[PDB]
C-alpha cells in the first residue's frame, strides 16, 4: 500500500482535485513498495493521453512545494513516457485520484 501520513495524504489528494479534477493519478515507486526511506520522494503518475498543459503543471509543483508535505513530490507524465516504464508502473501501483 502507499506508505504515507493520512494526513499528508488528504493534503496531497485536495491539491490534485483542486488543480488537475479532470487527471487519474497514481502513486509509483518505493512508497507503494513498501521500501520507502524518511525523504524519499512520492513518485506520481498523472495519466493522460497528451503532456500536461505547462501551466497546470507549474502550478501542481507550485502547490506541492507551498504545502506541509515533509518529502518532494515527483511528477511523472504518463503522456510522454514510454512504454518499457508504463509496464513497471503497472506492476505496482496505487490509485490516488481518478478522472471524474
Ligand atoms: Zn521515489
Ligand atoms: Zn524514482
Ligand atoms: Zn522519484
Ligand atoms: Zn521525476
Ligand atoms: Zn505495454
Amino acid at each position: 500500500q502507499l506508505d504515507i501520513k493520512s494526513e499528508e495524504l488528504a493534503i496531497v489528494k485536495t491539491i490534485l482535485q483542486q488543480l488537475v479534477p479532470d487527471y487519474t493519478v497514481w502513486a509509483f515507486g518505493s512508497r507503494v513498495k513498501g521500501k520507502a526511506k524518511k525523504y524519499s520522494d512520492l513518485d506520481l503518475a498523472i495519466i493522460s493521453e497528451e503532456p500536461l498543459d505547462f501551466l497546470a503543471r507549474d502550478r501542481l509543483k507550485e502547490a506541492f512545494s507551498e504545502s506541509d508535505l515533509p518529502w518532494r513530490v515527483d511528477l511523472l507524465d504518463w503522456a510522454t513516457t514510454s512504454e518499457d516504464f508504463r509496464e513497471i508502473i503497472r506492476k505496482v501501483y496505487v490509485v490516488i485520484q481518478e478522472k471524474e
